[PDB]
């Protein structure tokens, strides 16, 4: 069976990727902070991987260009319009105690092709510039938002995304691998290396918690896929393959719905998305492939290979399934096209 694809050099380290709408994408990324002359921007791209030249395939629609000795960004989303990035400011800067406005809200005007700056907040007070912005996720109805920090233990921060202001904060256990939103945004699930930590966004408080997972699984990606029902993958710590698991939530209460082994092919995951149907996930491996899964029957179903150089950072689905979007620190981005409900 044979998928249409195409690729692009976006000319920086790219680090995230979000489909604005069907065929509009958002890739974020950049040189980072030295005198490189790699710009750090935010690019939007209309993408149709049917036309005959790279440039017809991927259109520049509008750049923003972040300041050339920032950090470059590092997590970014987008929902009803409001788009967030992570990006440290100069890490000398950071550490003289500055300030570090390190979460941005951008707009895309749709009418004219223009990125807009709107604002941003230093919600860390961090000083040290190791440290960066490693998950940004917003709800699907826009009204709220989770970031977490690259610093273990970690605090994840939920967030209202239009003024920036901070709901609550979150002191997790240990490093939080993953997040992600109920579709009401009621509920936020984030996972460490061992547990599944299920918290209300409005009152954060606990829901529920599940610690009992198999001693040999390295819990790397959440998604939620029906209203109460989350998708995990984990990756295992002694021989090599990617388990999915479908687990429903309940007050106080989880339970295993079902779980397969997907595949022995690759050691560990950078990055997932299920689509807006809850059919089809998507995985980037380690070692540069992406990976369809149809989640009915929990099966990879296709695998592509090499399909960037390196360090594949981000997938995202477009919005009707049409596309698979990848991008990586290679410069890269990767697009496939899927037959009309591909998923079943
Ligand atoms: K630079
Ligand atoms: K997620």
């Amino acid at each position: 069976m044979k998928f249409v694809t195409a690729s692009y050099n976006v000319g920086y380290p790219a680090y995230g990727a979000k489909f604005l709408n069907n065929d509009t994408l958002l890739v974020a990324g950049g040189g980072g902070e030295g005198n490189n002359g790699i710009p750090n921007k935010l690019t939007v791209l209309r993408v149709d991987p049917t036309k005959d030249t790279e440039k017809e395939q991927f259109h520049i629609l509008s750049e923003f260009a972040l300041e050339d000795n920032d950090d470059s960004p590092t997590a970014i989303d987008a929902s009803k319009g409001i788009i967030l990035v992570g990006c440290n400011e100069n890490s000398t800067k950071i550490t003289q105690g500055k300030g570090n406005k390190h979460l941005r809200k951008f707009k895309y005007d749709k009418v004219n092709d223009q990125l807009e700056f709107l604002t941003s907040v230093d919600f860390d007070a961090s000083t040290n510039a190791d440290d960066y912005t490693k998950l940004v996720y917003i709800s699907r109805e826009g009204t709220v938002a989770a970031i977490a920090s690259s610093k273990v233990p970690a605090i994840m921060r939920i967030i209202d995304p239009s003024d920036l202001t901070e709901k609550f904060e979150i002191e997790t256990r240990g490093e939080v691998k993953d997040l992600h939103f109920s579709t009401d945004g009621k509920v936020v699930a984030y996972i460490t290396g061992s547990s599944l930590e299920v918290i209300s966004t409005v009152t954060g408080s606990c829901i529920a918690r599940k610690t009992d997972f198999d001693k040999n699984w390295s819990l790397s990606k959440i998604n939620f896929i029906a209203d109460d029902t989350v998708l995990i993958a984990a990756s295992l710590k002694k021989g090599k393959g990617i388990v999915l698991t479908k687990i429903s939530i309940k007050s106080g209460n989880t339970s295993v719905l079902r779980s397969k082994q997907v595949t022995n092919r690759f050691k560990g995951i950078t990055s997932m998305d299920v689509d807006m149907k809850g059919e089809l996930a998507v995985l980037a491996s380690n070692d540069n492939s992406i990976a369809l899964v149809k989640l009915k029957d929990l099966s990879m179903s296709k695998i592509f290979k090499q399909a960037h150089s390196f360090a594949i950072t981000e997938v995202t689905i477009s919005p009707d399934s049409t596309y698979v979007a990848s991008v990586s620190a290679a410069n890269t981005i990767h697009i496939i096209k899927l037959p009309l409900n591909y998923a079943n």
